[PDB]
């Protein structure tokens, strides 16, 4: 019979903290027996399993309907922290019952911000902010007036300053207009270079020096450049902690300055300074051109909170929370969750989302702690190319333990003032830069109960602005989904160690270490090689994916990062004790927890790594956020790149929970007049309106109805679509779009007018949204006839009589065909000027972003799957072939990021993980394994594999929601059968190459025509075999 298998809610068994009105349900079915639809569904809601034989909640009755994927619940309204236990039955088509499902759960979280009593806590001042530069003073030499103008000229300072008795730390913050070196005692401890500076007097360094600093006369000398005619200065505070409490050095006139460059020994403490001038005091901190400079600190600091629970029986208890920057809860000594980079990147002005974690196992009677790390993150910490302090200056955290008893009675433990807070072993925390960690800094014993924290500090009420929203998380949160041993270690350089983990990857690792306490080992993290074997960097820009440890000496260390991450294969180790083996170095692989939900496999190896680089470049680009690259200084959302890639995506991975949220981003950022921005969320004023990117506003829920059926993402999606295109129409003439945008980016010299690619998208979003309106009962004549006025003056424009597209490219001819705006005369001959193009390149593509993902497509829409295949199995550049013999394990930003002559393309914008060249996946998965949508959420499959090029041999399985797709076909002398499965209420229409269609043997299903040289047959459900012989 029919049986309901793996039921889920919101796309996941068991959500907990799922805020949803009206969350929605499926049920996969299964049957031995071919042929089975749903006639009716009957759901039941109750307070608890048991409970479901009456239940309490809601009761559907018997439903005459086919619908198995996403049913809204439609009982009474949901409350707040309830779990609400579910079944299901269906009726076949023969009017039969199903087994009741068996009973699942869904719990709902808090259901919005009046639900909170908890308050927005931080670490205090002297844990956040790095030593000021308040009550210091710009210094120069006496000439002029130097915060105005100053010669480009190189001066020299000096200051002996007598130092307090037992100094127990030293800080020095120092920064220059336009650089320095500074000396302690002759010993040089900073510096910064002309050839590197840009505006580097925005950013003053802190550097420990107690270890050139001790009681007594100190000689400090600093000399300072500045790069040309206009302002100059330096300034600094030399911090010292001591017993007694703090005492403050500056850059003031108490400092002697010269113009003359001094005789060799003018750093050391001896030398005779008394005929130099004082310095002059430029500006106050504050003043001047300069501005409120300030050292940016970026520690994820430890807070804490005891407190009793009464000794009854626990019932349940649950914590609920959040973050403005990063954190990582724990409760009497074990970490909560295993969620990574929790609580994820959005729009933190109008929105954050909060975790719902089970804690019942770990609360106690009596005494109980609860902990955590907050750190910057993309709240506080640099994001791409712009720096820090995106959002606010420091991280703030929100939480609340929610305890209930067996009596009915409950506790609720929240943040707050009595909370405690320390500055532990994480000392920095960056996202780009990397964290850094010193063991000997570890607080043994602070997560758990009895602890002594008297000489903690109180925390704070945070500053910062409030979110508008505090919502239930929608993606799978970050978590390791995979360890990948190092494979191999070499030492390029003496004491340099590299260790290859044999895949781009993209988290952090775990390092494993003995040695002496104070040892410090550096990791530095790579995608590629030198020749020499030695990692390159220089792609990476400002991002020095760089974690460092300094070791406590107890045994064998375990280091793993928490507040970065980084794309990376290789890993080089610096500063180690001795040598590092295989097993010093892990790699952690961090990604939006969701399934992967396609399995392919061919008989030829160069298609099976294709397949396996664009599931590592997916997952890679999957966490919080859909980025360009994971590697780099930028891991923005760009619009464009997932635009193209979405379809692909949602073949490989369950995109949906992911893609939906990241809409979410994306129409926070629409502007006032409707334009979607260039990357969601918005971040260093990059830009909006633009063809290719902004519309992925529309093609993305598209992709995600095509792939899944999701019609509420159609719903969520078509008011911010309506505006998107009035925003384009009224930035029209004629409806003609201007030549702007990013247009086919990296395409292979071959760069279409941007105004054709623009008009092109214009009407193609046009044309979705009709298509929505259609889906959704909507009227669709508006968007209809748009569509139409646009086509007609994109033809008008655009193409001509003999079926030319202006630029004559590639893409070109790839884009007017995939959105069906060549005039359907004219098809045949721009399908053929496309071919003519590919050949007169020697059978190579020179589609960019934009072109790609639809060139293997429109090749075979128009009957050349051949040419398709042709460029597929392609092995010289450009191709996907090439970058895999120079061992790709991802995609690359350019088809040229290795170039043929073994020389990388430019760091200056070079990525060896971006995933936009993988859209050709879809293809694969369409015409080899031959799964594609007939109808959307593949209530219909189309199998229709297409043997050709080197493929005589495919499997594939896809997860779909209505379960398990799955084809197997193969071709032997002169044979070919394919087998497949297809699940319960869904059908399939299947295409079988054949000589002679009336032939085709098979088990199941009706012969229905003969279709471009196959039998084309209609089938149910079932296990299916298709034979010619
Ligand atoms: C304040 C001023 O800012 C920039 O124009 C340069 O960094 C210059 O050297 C500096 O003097
Ligand atoms: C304070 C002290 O005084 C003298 O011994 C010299 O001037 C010496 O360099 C200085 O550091
Ligand atoms: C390459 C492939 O990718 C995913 O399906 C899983 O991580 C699987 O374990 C791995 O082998
Ligand atoms: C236009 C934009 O440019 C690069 O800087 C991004 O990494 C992204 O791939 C692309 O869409
Ligand atoms: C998040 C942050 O918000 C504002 O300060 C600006 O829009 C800025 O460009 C962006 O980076
Ligand atoms: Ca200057
Ligand atoms: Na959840
Ligand atoms: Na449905
Ligand atoms: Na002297």
């Amino acid at each position: 019979a029919l049986r309901v298998t793996s039921p889920s809610v919101e796309y996941v068994q068991r959500p907990l903290g799922l805020d949803a009105a009206h969350p929605r349900l499926s049920w996969p079915m299964a049957s031995a027996a071919p042929g089975r639809r749903q006639s009716a569904y009957q759901v039941r809601v109750a307070s608890s399993a048991a409970g479901l034989s009456h239940p309490d909640v809601w009761d559907s009755g018997k439903v005459v309907s086919d619908d198995s994927v996403l049913v809204p619940y439609a009982g009474p309204p949901l409350k707040p922290r309830t779990r609400y236990f579910w079944s299901v039955r269906v009726w076949d088509a023969d009017g039969g019952a199903s087994e009741w499902s068996a009973p699942s759960w869904w719990e709902t979280g808090l259901m919005g911000a009046s639900q909170w009593s908890a308050k927005w806590i931080s670490a205090p001042a002297p844990l956040t902010e790095a030593p000021s530069l308040e009550g210091s003073s710009w210094i120069w030499f006496p000439e002029g007036e130097p915060a105005n103008s100053a010669p480009a000229a190189t001066r020299w300072f000096r200051r002996t300053v007598d130092l307090p008795d037992d100094i127990t730390g030293a800080t020095l913050a120092i920064s220059a207009d336009n650089v320095y070196a500074v000396s302690v005692d002759g010993a040089e401890v900073a510096r910064t270079d002309l050839e590197a500076d840009n505006e580097g007097w925005r950013r003053p360094a802190v550097i420990d020096v107690l270890d050139h600093v001790h009681s007594g006369n100190n000689t400090l000398a600093v000399s300072a450049s500045n790069a040309s005619v206009g302002p100059a200065g330096w300034i600094c505070v030399l911090v010292l902690t001591t017993a007694s409490g703090e005492k403050k050095i500056f850059s003031d006139a108490s400092w002697k300055s010269t113009d003359h460059e001094p005789a060799d020994g003018w750093r050391e403490p001896d030398f005779d300074d008394s005929g130099w001038p004082a310095a002059k005091v430029a500006a106050a901190w504050g003043a001047g051109p300069w501005g409120r400079v300030a050292p940016v600190a970026s520690a994820a600091n430890q807070l804490r909170h005891e407190f009793r629970l009464p000794h009854k029986k626990v019932s349940r208890a649950r914590l609920y929370a959040t973050a403005l920057g990063l954190y990582e809860a724990h409760l009497n000594g074990r970490r909560v969750g295993r969620d990574q980079l929790a609580p994820g990147w959005t729009d933190y002005r109008k929105r954050v989302q909060y975790q719902t974690y089970d804690v019942t196992s770990s609360v106690r009677p009596g005494a109980n702690a609860l902990a955590a790390y907050v750190a910057p993150g993309w709240y506080a910490g640099n994001v791409g190319m712009f720096g820090p302090h995106q959002y606010g200056e420091r991280p703030a955290l929100l939480a609340q333990l929610e305890v209930e008893y067996a009596d009915g009675t409950s506790e609720r433990i929240t943040s707050g003032p009595d909370w405690r807070a320390a500055s532990g072993p994480i000392v920095s925390a960056d996202l780009l830069s990397g964290e850094t960690y010193d063991a000997r800094k570890e607080t043994a014993g602070w997560t758990s109960p009895g602890f002594d924290d008297r000489a903690w500090l109180a925390v704070r009420g945070a500053d910062n602005d409030v979110p508008e929203q505090i919502v239930a998380q929608v993606d799978g949160p970050v978590r390791i989904a995979k360890e990948l041993p190092a494979r191999k270690v070499t030492e390029p350089k003496p004491g340099v160690f590299v260790l290859d983990l044999g895949q781009n990857m993209v988290g952090s690792v775990r390092l494993r270490v003995s040695g002496d306490a104070g040892t410090t080992v550096r990791l530095r993290h790579a995608e590629v090689l030198n020749p020499d074997g030695t990692i390159y960097t220089a792609n990476l820009r400002s991002a020095a994916a760089t974690d460092t440890y300094t070791l406590k000496g107890q045994g064998e260390e375990t280091y793993e990062p928490r507040f970065t991450f980084h794309g990376f294969r290789y890993v080089e180790v610096t500063g180690f004790p001795g040598k590092p083996s295989t097993t010093s170095v892990t790699g952690r692989v961090m990604h939006t927890s969701a399934p992967f939900t396609f399995e392919f496999e061919t008989n030829v190896p160069m298609l099976n790594k294709l397949h396996s680089n664009i599931t590592w470049g997916q997952r890679g680009n999957f966490l919080s956020v859909p980025t360009d690259t994971p590697a780099r200084d930028e891991r923005l959302g760009w619009t464009g790149d997932i635009n193209v890639f979405a379809p692909t995506a949602a073949y490989t991975m369950e995109s949906a929970r992911f893609l939906t949220k990241w809409l979410v981003d994306l129409r926070d950022a629409q502007t006032s007049d409707g334009a979607f921005t260039d990357v969601a969320p918005a971040v260093g004023n990059l830009g909006n309106g633009v063809a290719g990117w902004g519309d992925a506003g529309v093609t993305v829920p598209w992709a995600l109805y095509q792939a899944y059926g999701d019609r509420q993402v159609l719903a969520d999606a078509l008011p911010s679509v309506h505006a998107w295109l009035r925003y384009l129409e009224k930035h029209s003439d004629g409806l003609l779009r201007p030549a702007d945008g990013y247009g086919d980016w990296l395409n292979v010299s071959d760069e279409t007018p941007k105004d054709v690619i623009a008009t092109a998208y214009f009407a193609h979003s046009a044309d979705l949204a009709a298509r929505m309106a259609t889906e959704l009962g909507k009227d669709a004549a508006p968007y209809t006839d748009l569509f139409t006025r646009i086509r007609k003056a994109f033809q008008t424009a655009y193409v001509a009589s003999d079926g030319k597209v202006k630029g004559d490219t590639q893409s070109a001819y790839v884009l007017t065909l995939s959105m069906n705006l060549v005039p359907d005369a004219l098809r045949k001959a721009a399908a053929d000027r496309l071919v003519a193009l590919i050949e007169a390149k020697d059978w190579h593509l020179s589609t960019g972003f934009l072109g790609t993902p639809r060139l293997l497509p429109v090749l075979t829409d128009t009957g050349h799957t051949d040419v398709a295949y042709r460029l597929l199995h392609q092995r010289t550049f450009p191709s996907w072939g090439y970058p895999i013999d120079k061992g790709s394990t991802t995609m690359w930003e350019r088809w040229d990021s290795i170039q043929p002559d073994g020389g990388f393309q430019t760091p200056e914008m070079n990525s060896f993980n971006h995933y936009a060249y993988g859209s050709v996946g879809e293809w694969m998965y369409a015409n080899i394994a031959g799964i594609a949508p007939g109808r959307a959420g593949y209530r219909q499959v189309v199998i229709r594999p297409r043997p050709g090029g080197e493929v005589t041999s495919a499997r594939a399985t896809f997860a779909s929601l209505h379960g398990p797709v799955s084809t197997r076909w193969q071709q032997r002398s002169g044979g070919f059968v394919l087998t497949c499965s297809v699940p319960p209420n869904t059908t399939a229409e299947v295409w079988i190459p054949a000589d002679h269609p009336d032939r085709v043997q098979h088990t199941h299903g009706t012969f229905v025509r003969a279709e471009d040289g196959c039998a084309v047959f209609e089938v149910g459900s079932g296990s299916h075999r298709f034979t010619v012989k």
